[PDB]
């Protein structure tokens, strides 16, 4: 079965534009510095990070929803709030980009989770801001497609990871959207042969970012279902390299982050409760995990800025191609 939306390759003019960041650099870093703090569930800093996300997106004229709830954990009842921002609420279909904004409660001390997921959080916001003008124009087309950003709360386990202790915000949102009924007749411009019964059917594909910011990540297609989408990430990365737009240590080297193969690895993450509801998932998470994973060294200084800027180019080009910006 083919992808429901025909995927038009990015014009060279646009590819080249999406590929040269330039002194934007300071803009991404200023964004990122807001997330480079402990973001423990329930805490003042966490609440502050959420406020910053909400305000940043409201200021861009996005519809922003705070999906708050209380849930039982091994540490007692906790408050959780997912942030859901939608460029054009009326559009039937959403390209959904996601990450989690809570940070792990680490036994040894204060944990920043710079790759996990402060970087992905900042990348989402940076995409919204850097592509704002083109996004605002796309929104007026009436073509039934929009961009949606989801910052999940409570992804991390409080104690040992288990079905009950983890993914609090994603489990909640998936169930809520699954039970919120709707149909094609109430929505703007759904695709011809699409079946819409509830809100979760409007997620055309969910692209989940996690554990990004370390040097030389390796990605694979984790889902046969979304291979047509994943392959565009492979093609975009290749075109950027052909154009010499990737930052590399020496001349005549290429990035190969997006491997053209698939792997037999199963990663439990915020995608799962959606995967059970037939949401196509692209899971942008390295394999193997960065060495700093869930250690106190997952910190600001261990981020690899050239890798981050290369990933930023790929994601901007990707969103531009999918939404035909
Ligand atoms: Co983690
Ligand atoms: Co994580």
């Amino acid at each position: 079965l083919k992808w429901p939306r025909d995927l038009r390759p990015l014009a060279h003019h646009d590819l080249l534009y999406m590929g040269q960041i330039s002194e934007d650099r300071g803009d991404f870093n200023a964004t990122l510095r807001n997330f480079l703090v402990p973001r423990v569930v329930g805490s003042q800093k966490h609440r502050e990070v959420r406020e910053f996300i909400v305000r940043s997106l409201k200021d861009l004229d996005w519809d922003v929803e705070e999906d708050c709830f209380d849930g039982q954990t091994p540490h007692g009842i906790k408050p959780f709030c997912n942030v859901i921002a939608t460029l054009n609420p009326s559009a039937c279909h959403r390209l959904v980009l996601a990450c989690h904004y809570d940070s792990l409660l680490h036994k040894e001390g204060t944990f920043i989770g710079a790759t996990d997921s402060a970087v992905p959080c900042a990348q989402l916001l940076y995409l919204a801001r850097s592509l704002n003008g083109k996004l605002q124009n796309q929104k007026t087309r009436g073509d039934g497609l929009t961009l949606q950003l989801v910052f999940f709360d409570g992804e991390e386990a409080f104690e040992r990871w288990s079905s009950h202790d983890s993914l609090y915000g994603s489990r909640h949102l998936a169930q809520k959207w699954h039970e919120d009924r709707t149909s094609a007749e109430r929505l703007e411009s759904c695709l011809e042969r699409s079946e819409i019964a509830n809100q979760i059917d409007r997620m055309e594909v969910m692209v989940l970012l996690d554990l990004l910011g370390a040097e030389n990540p390796r990605f694979y297609s984790y889902f046969g279902e979304t291979q047509p989408v994943y392959r565009r990430l492979v093609n975009i990365e290749s075109r950027l390299n052909d154009a010499g737009l990737m930052e590399l240590p020496r001349r005549r080297r290429r990035t190969n982050y997006f491997s053209n193969s698939s792997t037999v690895g199963f990663i439990e993450d915020d995608h799962i409760p959606f995967l059970k509801r037939s949401v196509p998932i692209v899971h942008i998470i390295p394999s193997p995990f960065p060495d700093v994973w869930h250690t106190l060294d997952d910190n600001e200084q261990n981020l690899h800025h050239p890798t981050i800027s290369n990933l930023n180019k790929i994601f901007k080009a990707f969103v531009s191609e999918y939404l035909q910006l």
